């Protein structure tokens, strides 16, 4: 059998004999897979499907519902992408934000076959869900907006690996965003440090992640509001699981463009968009004074600096901007110098 046409009135016609399969036309969530398949869909959009004609509010959609949406997601989305972020977006709203996503991730949860185990664990659904999609956010959202538009999403493999999904039995296969193994090895890392399971971390507890390599002066900005995905205004002194996830991807690799800008973010203090000579020096001060613990007698800010300058070329004197950083490629060494002692340990 050859494939389906792609124009409109064929696609509509193909949708209305399958909801013709359909006790009184209207399509449960079991029947999704089917619609999805009619609409030209990956499998894995059923969920989404489902909840953009409205099901979850009256159980089922009818034809006349589903047909009339789609009509419409056909005359103003030309890709997968804008379709995705159409299908998934709160009404007025022209993008996609963290909870977005949460019902599409459950349906996942409920039905792939990788997480068949865990669907009947829903203790920890939650936990998988919000890690799944802080990892979204993190390769996705290059603005650091909150809003997921349709350019971005484009530009992601996002959607290659839903479509994957119904390629693939083992979850695990797929690294990028949906292993649970990814999920299991970065939860049990916070389980480690949130020693009175409250959910939630301090900066003592932080500190001991990576056996105190970072400064404190650094650990105290992860808390500051420079680098949080949770909109809080006041400094709380604890990080939620969720933030903890984007410190653990961020510290384990800091030559990633969304990682150079979460240590550019925490050093630049007053936030303008560049990192001052006043600002290097106050993360450097401290540095020295690790150094010193280790009897290492630390080069001087200036001294230093002529190295900095050298290794990262910047573009205007008198300042370094996240832009002179990426281009250098260079960054994890700008940054392991100016707040990472990898064997601080060992210091006496
Ligand atoms: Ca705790
Ligand atoms: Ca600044």
């Amino acid at each position: 059998r050859p494939q389906d046409s792609v124009n409109v009135d064929a696609v509509i016609s193909k949708i209305e004999s399958t909801f013709a399969r359909f006790p009184h036309e209207r399509a449960t969530m079991d029947d999704m897979g089917l619609v999805a398949k009619a609409c030209g869909c990956p499998l894995y959009w059923k969920g989404p499907l489902f909840y953009g004609a409205g099901g979850e509010r009256t159980g089922s959609v009818s034809v006349h519902k589903f047909v009339a949406m789609w009509r419409k997601i056909l005359q103003n989305c030309h890709d997968d992408a804008a379709k995705f972020v159409h299908l998934l977006m709160s009404p007025g709203c022209n993008y996609l934000v963290q909870e977005d996503f949460v019902p599409f991730l459950q349906d996942v949860v409920n039905t792939h076959p990788g997480l068949s185990f865990l669907k009947e664990a829903s203790e920890f659904h939650s936990r998988y869900i919000t890690t799944v999609i802080q990892r979204i956010f993190y390769a996705v959202n290059r603005s650091w907006s909150g809003r997921i538009t349709c350019a971005e999403l484009r530009r992601s493999s996002f959607l290659q690996n839903v479509a994957l999904l119904e390629e693939e039995a083992d979850i695990n296969q797929l690294t990028e965003f949906f292993s649970y193994e990814h999920f299991y090895v970065i939860y049990c890392k916070f389980w480690e440090l949130d020693t009175d399971h409250d959910l939630l971390i301090d900066a003592d507890d932080l500190a001991r992640h990576n056996d105190h390599a970072l400064s404190t002066k650094m650990i105290d900005r992860i808390f500051s509001g420079a680098v949080t995905r949770g909109r809080k205004v006041q400094k709380e002194g604890k990080i939620s699981y969720a933030d903890f996830v984007w410190f653990l991807i961020s510290e384990e690799d800091k030559k990633t463009p969304t990682s150079i800008e979460y240590w550019f973010r925490c050093m630049d203090l007053d936030g303008d968009g560049a990192l001052s000579m006043f600002e290097l020096e106050y993360f450097y001060e401290e540095q020295c004074r690790r150094l010193d613990s280790m009897a290492i007698e630390a080069l001087p800010f200036q001294d230093c600096l002529c190295q900095m300058l050298d290794l990262v070329k910047p573009r205007t004197e008198g300042k370094i901007t996240l832009q002179d950083l990426k281009r250098c490629k260079l960054a994890n060494v700008f940054f392991d110098t100016f707040f990472n002692i990898e064997k601080y340990l060992d210091h006496e």
